[PDB]
């Protein structure tokens, strides 16, 4: 079941923003959120779509392994980190859109659609440009649906090879220490309203795993750092991390 | 290719200790150490042997995956974390000797011997008790030999399944942030003189990989923390980590 905790809103109001945090206790099979309605509100996935995109590219051979180099095309873009060669790890670390756009082109409209249906991903609607539908197309997904999708990935239950799912889980590595491990992916939807920021993944503990998925209104890029900051303060309140 | 940098000794002396640090730049294929002799002096692997031990156990089916639970045998031991159920992740995280002793028993002398030779691991001598040879048996490995093994693990070139190697590298995960990822294994040898502590692994960067292997005199358990502190103080000096 699910369960609402309005107290987390204090973290959002503390930063003069508003959004939703959704946690899932794998052991107890229980979910927690500050806003059950927005937890089920479907938004554009934006760069969080790089998870299923990576899975499909790997399983089809578009990506050989996490070391394959995808050379810069030479176009100077507003994000400096995008103007250099990348591999799967760095491409996901820096949310390099142009690399995954090339993945989607080679994947193809048809194969992308078939796989997202097998993943049961959001509304499964890729309408728009094959190389930007997750940014300005018709695909939509809610926070609870992210967790459902993420859970399949953790258990290697998605309909792709185990290898592909392990590699993507490796590429999602964000932070790790003696207390926890975080495998997650950021997102920043700016092309179509509402402008929001994503952060979806999970926290690995010794004896349990806490899946999470959060989105928040992001009218300007200054507040991107709040995606992780607000998430972590909820984790510290729930005593999941020191 | 190899170069000696006696300046690093300052990090050992300010802590009233002695030891060796060995670095290998994968891109440039160059190695650096503070003591060429000790870098090639072979010691007992101790708990660093849990890398090859895990690889063999996985490849033979002794360990099904990183989720298989290994039940505490109900015998109280002086290490609190050992009086607990474990999987490969927590077992390696907490150096749970009893769990790996059962691995070796199930693996068997013959298969254990055969595999270590394929790995070209240390002196490849499993002489002693199958359930403790890496602690008070005849097997020996030097810091430089550890790196040659670690490098084969990183490139999946060892004579075991790719999956087995990916799993162990996941279990080796120790620390991660926006600047680097560390996958390593600690060691603490006390049954045969000299008493030492190990730390072998590597640092993953965006554009390079730094392999490392260090051991230091450990007369008492009070200085175990210096294994990581000293190693990191060298990494900062070589500007491998901020
Ligand atoms: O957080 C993300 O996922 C993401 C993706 C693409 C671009 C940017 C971005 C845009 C402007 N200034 C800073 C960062 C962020
Ligand atoms: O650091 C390790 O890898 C390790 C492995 C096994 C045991 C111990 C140990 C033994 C006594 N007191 C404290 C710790 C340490
Ligand atoms: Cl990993």
């Amino acid at each position: 079941e699910w369960q609402e905790n309005k107290s987390w809103n204090a973290h959002f109001t503390e930063h003069k923003s508003q959004g939703v945090v959704v946690l899932w206790n794998e052991n107890k099979q229980q979910g927690f959120t500050n806003n059950l309605k927005r937890a089920n509100q479907a938004f554009l996935p934006a760069s969080t779509f790089k998870i299923p995109n990576s899975l499909i590219a790997l399983d089809l051979g578009v990506v050989k392994d996490e070391h394959q180099v995808f050379k810069w095309d030479g176009q100077t873009r507003d994000i400096a980190t995008w103007n250099r060669d990348h591999n799967l790890i760095t491409a996901m670390k820096y949310s390099v859109v142009p690399v995954y756009q090339e993945f989607a082109r080679q994947i193809g409209e048809a194969r992308m659609s078939k796989m997202l249906h097998a993943f049961d991903y959001g509304n499964e609607d890729i309408s728009g440009n094959v190389d930007s539908f997750w940014l300005d197309g018709g695909i939509r997904i809610s926070a609870t649906e992210q967790i459902s999708f993420l859970r399949k990935l953790y258990h290697n239950k998605l309909h792709v090879s185990e290898r592909s799912q392990r590699i993507v889980k490796q590429a999602m590595l964000t932070e790790a220490n003696g207390d926890y491990i975080i495998r997650a992916k950021t997102g920043y939807s700016t092309r179509i309203e509402p402008k929001i920021g994503w952060w979806v993944g999970w926290v690995e503990l010794d004896d349990n795993v806490w899946f999470f998925a959060m989105n928040m209104d992001m009218p300007t890029s200054d507040g991107l750092g709040l995606r992780q900051a607000i998430t972590k303060e909820v984790l510290k309140q729930e005593k999941i991390i020191p």
